[PDB]
């Protein structure tokens, strides 16, 4: 038993809710919150901008030190940093950005990072400003992630579509 509340169960291990991931993180304090990161960990907008804003820019300060030491992530890759006031840890995962021409097949590799964590609160990778089809992202999630994932979908209209079209 865990503290996540109000989720619709899609599969044995995947759950989904219409929620603001920032508000959900502040209430649950999960072990892991997933950020929709880019390779530079520049948290300017979308999920990343909202998570970073909720940390009062501490996420960005930590991220800049990470990049200065390690260089950029790979598309499809990830790193574990602090969750600040939102979670114990933040798993920064780089899904392919369609608006940059990145290969959508890398979406499966991106979701594989979730398997290193027993339970996660996460957004749909490559959705929103990353330009992928969220229905496709949900399908890849269900077919790739084997650990317990609680998906927060900000847009109510999208949440209902995602639910109604789920196979
Ligand atoms: C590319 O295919 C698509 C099909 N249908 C919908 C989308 C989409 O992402 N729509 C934007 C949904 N809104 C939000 O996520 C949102 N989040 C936070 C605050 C306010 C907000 O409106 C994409």
């Amino acid at each position: 038993v865990n503290s996540f509340s109000g989720y619709l169960k899609l599969t044995d291990n995947v759950y989904i809710k219409n929620a603001d991931i920032v508000e959900e993180a502040k209430k649950v304090k999960p072990t892991v919150v997933v950020n929709a990161a880019n390779v530079y960990l520049k948290h300017g907008g979308g999920v990343a901008g909202a998570l970073n804003k909720a940390t009062n820019n501490a996420m960005q300060v930590e991220s800049d030190d990470y990049i200065a030491t390690n260089g950029p992530l790979k598309v499809g890759g990830s790193c574990v940093l602090s969750g600040h006031n939102l979670a114990k840890h933040c798993l920064h995962v780089v899904g392919p950005n369609v608006n940059k021409g990145e290969d959508i097949q890398l979406l499966k590799s991106a979701y594989e990072n979730f398997n290193q964590h027993e339970v996660l609160l996460a957004p749909l990778l490559s959705a929103g400003i990353f330009g992928a089809d969220p229905i496709h992202s949900l399908r890849v999630c269900v077919d790739t992630v084997r650990t317990n994932v609680y998906l927060a979908v900000f847009d109510k209209n999208l949440y209902d579509k995602l639910v109604s079209s789920f196979l």
